[PDB]
């Protein structure tokens, strides 16, 4: 019944760059392929006068060559016709760091206690996607109550990715 093309969707209503700035703490998340953040993650979203919006993130990173180290990474969005979806472009302040551009929607928040993001890097030829990124914040890093949790358990749902999340640990490494 429920559909898994990325175009089908809901994203958040009338998303507010403005009342999304701020600190986002990573507490759970579904990788993508290949390289990635581990744990430790930490955003934290600006907007400019002129309305863009960047972050800045922080996180554990194991190289390929079992390297632990900690990356600051950075991205610029670009607006669309839809108030959540933006296109990411970002960095590493280390060049060794990934650098990339990403479709980032914003799949729904309160702005207050959550949010949750997502971004397809792959669409299979049938629309659905291939290869995704999902990331679950909270404001605090204590959580969500259980009624906030059963809120993000169904978007995860609508994603078509529900089960695949693992929860992402804070340790003070970065
Ligand atoms: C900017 C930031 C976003 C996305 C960041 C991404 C998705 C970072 C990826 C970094 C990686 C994947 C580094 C890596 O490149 N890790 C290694 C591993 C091993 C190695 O040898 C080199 C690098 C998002 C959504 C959080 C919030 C908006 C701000």
């Amino acid at each position: 019944e429920r559909d898994c093309r990325v175009s089908s969707f809901r994203v958040k209503e009338n998303f507010d760059k403005a009342r999304f700035a701020g600190t986002w703490y990573a507490m759970a998340k579904k990788d993508p392929e290949g390289l990635f953040l581990q744990d430790n993650i930490v955003a934290e979203f600006s907007v400019d006068e002129n309305g863009h919006m960047s972050a800045t993130a922080k996180g554990r990173v194991r190289l390929l060559n079992n390297w632990d180290v900690c990356a600051d990474m950075v991205g610029t969005f670009t607006d669309t016709e839809d108030p959540a979806k933006f296109k990411m472009k970002y960095w590493g302040v280390a060049s060794f760091l990934q650098k990339g551009n990403d479709d980032h929607w914003i799949i729904d928040t309160d702005y207050e206690t959550f949010a949750v993001q997502y971004s397809c890097r792959l669409l299979n030829l049938d629309g659905t996607c291939a290869d995704s990124y999902s990331f679950v914040f909270a404001r605090d890093p204590s959580g969500f109550s259980p009624e906030v949790q059963k809120i993000v358990r169904q978007r995860q749902e609508e994603l078509c990715l529900a089960r695949q999340y693992r929860l992402i640990p804070h340790n003070g490494y970065c």
